[PDB]
């Protein structure tokens, strides 16, 4: 009645971290819980292919790469991650016709881009890529099983619209469950096109409603039901994709399966700001993924996204104000690495003593705690902020006990792979 | 007249639901922390006057195995503590034969033994703790087994732990392991303190020069660094009596209490043409010699492939080490194919449509991961974790040859299969 309903998978079976996630769905932080074992089957939003990859692009897609990682190599959960290419959107098609290229070409020239770009970051690729423009055949059939269900019609003119009186009317569906309040062919102006009817000299696909691409939003639904199914672990993407993009996402797919519930926790990534405003093409305030690199590395990118809470917003100052910072932790962790080889190189066993000190239980005290600390940053919504400063105050403790004390060959190098553990969670390459 | 045993509660533990095959219960029980998901582990050591040998390797690159399940695998936080046996009645023996001091035997061997771990690439413990920096806290452990009343000083200054004592306690139980194994007040007393001839190494104590017992050295080690609760002890299976048993009735009569382990695990040994390898038979390989033959991988596959808690038949001659080096040249053949087709594969050209081939792919790779989830459940079946590897590996092979290829399927097994040869102390 007027308010959209959450079930929380059971807990029967599965595999329990007691990890608490910000879930859009709930705008509350609930623990979250795998539909099937410790299988997480995982969707986000990919880019639109007409032009170079921004800063802004930089921080969700590290984001997530980030999550990703904390599931799998920290916690271990079984991830299947499907990304996709928006290939197909008015702004390539008119990005086409200037750049007089092609339009397949012009958008597989910039998926190139987006996907080196990411490589160079060291954001891993996903389990799977769904391409729309490979799967316009899957998304006919999609918005045909849609409209047999009765909740979309077919203008005049050959487009396919989504027919929300009709779904909302149905006990078992609510329109817009995460955004609420946001809400001449149409029925009402708050239907959206599933089908657009091809203008002419515009690039165009057959269906039995005539010759037309995809809307937008039925392109997701349709590729993460094909490869997923009908209920999604995690559904993720960029804080604007959740009203209309993904609200629109839910009503589609839930008229298609004809249930309640397609996705159970979906994840929202806080936009990077520039001097108060969204970094955008739009706003011309934006800074290429390849200029940011000719200046700094992977590593303090990365560590500039650590430092930021992944759902909230930051700001970035540009000319490296805020990058001082992460400069000086990424300097901080090469030398830490530097000086702990050496110390453990130049390590001779036949003339130490190796007997377990009031220094050696402290610097092991120290370390323990650490791991705990970790473990709750990790759980409590992948706060890495907190993980990362916590992992700094150990090395701080490490460069001391490395510098007078009689060194534990073996505590060293636990420590350096417990470092090494997380530093790969991060993604960070030392 | 039975032992008894406590399994730790499991509020507020982590628990994963591994069972072990321990040694206190003689069958294959749940293992819990006694905290958190904190394992405080202890495993004897060698005794340093000699070369290490393919026994040997099979006891410490077999635990190095369960530590990296532990902690890789199950993310556990293990604080291990291994010692060294540098004051022995071999190590005397051995320094008077070749005219060296007895520290400088033991030094040179320990040397060697840590060598040779990091060429099988078996990892360093959190601690390592020699009975030579040691025997002060050993005299003091002494000490406190004397005040409590389970052990007593004969004439000529040595010190015997008292059996008859302990076992009368209803708190404790002598040789809760194996209970038939079984100047004194019975034989069946060991030494604590062994009182010096003027002619052997000694140190000083309460009750006249002497050499510490074989298993207090132990006892005073592990309880100093990890306490009055081993989350875990190990060793070979030949040290579950007497030396386990009997550390067991020091470290109880110590802190005065009924569990001062809580899982006690046996690694099998590595036998040769039927009988144990033994620097006392003449029938061993030692490491360093293994190494001029078979590679790290090949020598760690070997012992992946005989369940840790079993023995081993080794056949020499190459005959054990002929399915080695074909389980080796198989993984090695393919992460060449399957490294090359990730760093060859073109974005720009490929179609990445998830077809029918993908699907099953994903969905036999899945299902591996948690076949070996079972296996590492199951006492640490590292055997047939090896094989449900090999049994993907095979699939893959076939995809990559045929199939379009999903660069992102291919990079994800890549990488799973990664952490899987990480936890088996594999290097490709
Ligand atoms: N690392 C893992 N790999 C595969 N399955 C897992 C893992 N952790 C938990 N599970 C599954 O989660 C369910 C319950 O977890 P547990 O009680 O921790 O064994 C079981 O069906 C397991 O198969
Ligand atoms: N300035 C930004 N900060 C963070 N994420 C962004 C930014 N701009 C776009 N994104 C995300 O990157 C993805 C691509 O969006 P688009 O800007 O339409 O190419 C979406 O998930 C967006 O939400
Ligand atoms: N990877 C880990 N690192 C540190 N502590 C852990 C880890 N996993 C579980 N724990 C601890 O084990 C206890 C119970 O685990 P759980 O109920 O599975 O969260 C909690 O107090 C956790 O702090
Ligand atoms: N042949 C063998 N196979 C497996 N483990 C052995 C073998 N010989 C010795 N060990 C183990 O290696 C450690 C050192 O024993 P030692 O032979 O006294 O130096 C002990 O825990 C033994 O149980
Ligand atoms: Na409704
Ligand atoms: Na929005
Ligand atoms: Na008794
Ligand atoms: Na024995
Ligand atoms: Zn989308
Ligand atoms: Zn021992």
């Amino acid at each position: 009645g007027s308010l959209p309903k959450w079930n929380q998978p059971s807990k029967e079976g599965k595999k329990i971290t007691n990890l608490f996630v910000n879930n859009s769905l709930t705008h509350s932080k609930v623990e979250f819980i795998p539909q099937e074992g410790n299988k997480i089957k995982w969707y986000a939003c990919g880019p639109t292919v007409y032009d170079a990859a921004h800063l802004g692009h930089a921080r969700t897609y590290v984001s997530f790469d980030i999550i990703r990682r904390i599931l799998v190599n920290y916690f271990k959960y079984d991830v299947f991650m499907v990304i996709n290419i928006t290939d197909i959107d008015d702004k390539i098609i008119k990005r086409s016709v200037e750049e007089k290229i092609g339009f397949t070409e012009l958008a597989r020239k910039w998926e190139y881009e987006f996907w080196e770009d990411m490589k160079s970051l060291n954001v891993l690729l996903p389990t799977a890529i769904t391409r729309v423009s490979e799967y316009v055949g899957d998304i006919v059939k999609y918005i045909e099983k849609i409209i047999e269900n009765k909740y979309a019609y077919v203008s005049e003119e050959g487009s396919v619209y989504f027919d929300i009186d009709e779904f909302k009317k149905s006990e078992k569906h609510f329109y817009a469950r995460m955004e609420p309040l946001s809400v001449k062919k149409k029925k009402n102006a708050y239907d959206f096109a599933l089908w657009k009817s091809s203008k002419p000299n515009e690039p165009h696909w057959d269906s039995p409603w005539g010759k037309g691409r995809p809307g937008w939003h039925i392109e997701c639904s349709t590729m993460a039901s094909n490869i997923l199914g009908d209920v999604l672990d995690i559904h993720s993407g960029g804080i604007d994709l959740r009203f209309p993009h993904h609200d629109n996402e839910l009503a589609q797919s839930e008229a298609f399966f004809d249930h309640s519930q397609w996705v159970n926790y979906f994840l929202h990534s806080g936009h990077l700001h520039i001097e108060g405003l969204k970094m955008s093409k739009s706003l011309k305030n934006f800074i290429t993924i390849k200029n940011m690199l000719t200046k700094y590395t992977s590593n303090q990118i990365r560590i500039l996204f650590l430092l930021n809470k992944w759902d909230n917003f930051m700001n970035y100052s540009p000319n490296g104000e805020s990058m001082v910072q992460c400069i000086e932790i990424d300097k901080s962790f090469t030398n830490f690495f530097a000086i702990i080889l050496m110390k453990i190189k130049n390590f001779d066993l036949n003339s130490c003593n190796l007997y377990w000190s009031d220094a050696d239980n402290k610097l092991n005290l120290l370390f323990r705690q650490t791991k705990n600390k970790i473990h709750e940053h990790f759980l409590d919504n992948f706060n890495t902020p907190d993980a990362l400063l916590a992992i700094q105050k150990l090395i701080t403790e490490i460069n001391i006990y490395m510098d007078k004390e009689k060194i534990q060959i073996g505590l060293l190098l636990e420590i350096k792979h417990y470092i090494n553990f997380i530093f790969d969670t991060f993604g960070l390459i030392y």
